[PDB]
């Protein structure tokens, strides 16, 4: 579990959509379990990039997800 995510998806964690809409799909269609559902062990790798992509985007997360795993410690974010 000390693995960083902007990079999982080979970017620049600055970035926003357009490399993690091309990173998050050049790299997870070698998991893309909707085609592949034979084994569907992909699933979970979506929180490899939509759970480290999914702030890619923004930026008070990119704060949180950087450290904070997923939201780990938040009451009022």
């Amino acid at each position: 579990a000390k693995q960083d995510y902007y990079e999982i998806l080979g970017v620049s964690k600055t970035a926003e959509e357009r490399e993690i809409r091309k990173a998050y799909k050049r790299l997870a269609m070698k998991y893309h379990p909707d085609r592949n559902q034979g084994d569907k062990e992909a699933e979970a790798k979506f929180k490899e990039i939509k759970e480290a992509y999914e702030v890619l985007t923004d930026s008070q997360k990119r704060a949180a997800y950087d450290q904070y795993g997923h939201a780990a410690f938040e009451q009022g974010g």
